[PDB]
């Protein structure tokens, strides 16, 4: 992740509850969100 993930979501207004964080532990990385964007 990156110090900019975080502002990432609040700069494209985007839910994280209609992605899928397929994470190690079902944590929402950024290959999750970024094939939304």
């Amino acid at each position: 992740l990156s110090p900019a993930i975080r502002r990432l979501l609040a700069e494209h207004n985007l839910d994280a509850s209609a992605i899928k964080g397929t994470g190690v532990g079902g944590r929402l990385t950024r290959e999750d969100v970024e094939k939304h964007l």
